């Protein structure tokens, strides 16, 4: 019944707010109290360290990786609040988070992008898209496909309460490799999909087939993840100098 789907939508929105400090509404408010420092080239980067809290590219990369680690923690905390998730087989829990985390990272990253750049450091900074594109060797191409996805994804005009259900749906795929019991993951996702359908039709009544258009975006996500994993393998052989966080590259298998 509809009353149960709304209750689940409201639960997930509430946990999303608690697990993710920098929401989309806050990011949209900043992008449009206190403006960010805009990093757009070699010198402002170093003024921004003065203002806001080793080659320049790999420096940016090392911080892009530490942010992802931070994001893994928040997604983990958010996953536990999804009704039925902690009751799954512990190995499936790990498997769902292993394969689910990058798709959510890049989904949430779009909340922080416009066509020009991306908010960094809890919104205190803003790094321009073309400065990022101007990095050397293989780094200039780490962020460009995310920008391309964000532009199309952000055109859907989702708000946080929408994204809470969508992130939850991503986590409970069951499509994932290595899963021991797919059926209880699917009953959960099934109910999440029911919740997302009512949510989008109630929130975006004039937005035709938004539900379906949203699920088709789950294809662009798998692709940028694929693209990114390969970009890391290049980094590893180019940069034997440069390490990687064990939370990330153990997920990165
Ligand atoms: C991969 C990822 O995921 C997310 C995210 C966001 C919200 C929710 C979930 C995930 N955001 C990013 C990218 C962040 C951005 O790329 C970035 C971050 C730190 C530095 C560190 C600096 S700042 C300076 O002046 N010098 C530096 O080296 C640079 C760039």
């Amino acid at each position: 019944e509809s009353a149960d789907l709304r209750a689940l939508a409201k639960h997930l929105y509430d946990s999303y707010i608690k697990s993710f400090p920098l929401t989309k509404a806050k990011a949209r408010a900043i992008l449009t109290d206190k403006s960010p420092f805009v990093i757009y080239d070699m010198n402002s980067l170093m003024m921004g360290e003065d203002k806001i809290k080793k080659e320049v590219a790999i420096r940016i990369f090392q911080g892009c990786q530490f942010r992802s680690v931070e994001a893994v923690q928040e997604i983990t905390e958010y996953a536990k609040s999804i009704p039925g998730f902690v009751n799954l087989d512990l190995n499936d829990q790990v498997t769902l988070l292993k394969y689910g985390v990058h798709e959510i990272i890049y989904t949430m990253l779009a909340s922080l992008m416009n066509k020009d750049g991306v908010l960094i450091s809890e919104g205190q900074g803003f790094m321009t898209r073309e400065f990022l594109k101007s990095l050397r060797k293989p780094f200039g191409d780490f962020m460009e496909p995310k920008f391309e996805f964000a532009v199309k994804f952000n055109a859907l005009e989702l708000d946080d309460s929408d994204l809470a259900i969508f992130i939850a749906v991503i986590i409970l795929s069951g499509d994932r490799p290595g899963l021991l019991n797919v059926k209880p993951i699917e009953d959960i996702q099934d109910n999440l999909l029911q919740a997302l359908e009512l949510q989008l039709k109630l929130n975006h009544p004039e937005s035709s087939q938004l539900f379906a258009k949203l699920l088709q975006k789950m294809t662009d996500l798998r692709q940028i993840v694929t693209e990114h994993v390969q970009l890391l393998q290049v980094i590893k052989k180019t940069e034997t100098d440069m390490s990687l966080h064990p939370l990330l590259q153990e997920i990165e298998k």
